[PDB]
């Protein structure tokens, strides 16, 4: 069946939010654990995460097999083209939008250290969005 | 001024927003990076895989400012401060996956006619499960001493 508009539609890209997050948290978690001498610990959170990674790409496989669009983007990703427009997209929003916003609202609430790192991540995303840029010419071009 | 209290500002909203979005960027890389393997174009791949590390620096930069701020998991709102706080979001995470979140979303696809995603919705609450007894174990070794 037609996953287009479904309840089941939401929660493949919910579903890939938290697989996301689940694997990040994860890794980040291990890095306290290495440094407290927690090898089993961390050698745990790790091999988790891999879980986690596993979970994410098998929700994706779904929404691109689906003819879903990209949780983070609502691009289509079912060709290498169309996965390098989603990347663009996404960097596009964050270096001319998201990033600055966060930025002018950090400095507005009196918190100049975070609203660096939102300015330091803007130029950051822009950068990448110009890598991608590039690679799209090459695949468009041919 | 790292640990200035950012409780109740939009900048806290703003971290959480981010962490969510640079976690599903690295993801989101990654998977297209295979896409470029097989292809067979490897200066791409690379190229998603090393701004994947960026998207994971950015990542772990707002959890940084999250923990300092004095603000909770962006996934299941509770402290991280501490090792310990660490496994306890772990275990919270997985015990509403497994318990709540994957077998509704399983529920629901049975319902909607899509009996393949129910059986990875059911076989990942099952594997929430497992992991949530694992880092259990952990909690208890760490608690003990
Ligand atoms: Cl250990
Ligand atoms: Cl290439
Ligand atoms: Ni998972
Ligand atoms: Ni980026
Ligand atoms: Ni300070
Ligand atoms: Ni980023
Ligand atoms: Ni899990």
């Amino acid at each position: 069946k037609d996953l287009k508009g479904t309840k089941t539609a939401e929660n493949l890209k919910q579903g890939f939010i938290g697989e996301s997050m689940a694997n990040r948290r994860y890794l980040y978690f291990a890095k306290r654990a290495d440094e407290e001498g927690y090898p089993e610990i961390a050698g745990l959170l790790r091999s988790i995460a891999e879980g986690e990674t596993a979970h994410a790409f098998g929700h994706l496989d779904f929404i691109r097999q689906g003819g879903l669009t990209d949780p983070a983007t609502d691009k289509p990703i079912g060709t290498l083209e169309q996965m390098i427009e989603s990347a663009i997209a996404g960097e596009t929003y964050e270096w001319t939008q998201m990033y600055p916003g966060f930025a002018k609202v950090a400095r507005e609430e009196g918190f100049p250290e975070v609203a660096e790192w939102f300015e330091t991540l803007a130029r950051a995303e822009k950068s990448h969005a110009e890598k991608f840029q590039n690679v799209l010419k090459q695949l468009k071009g041919g």
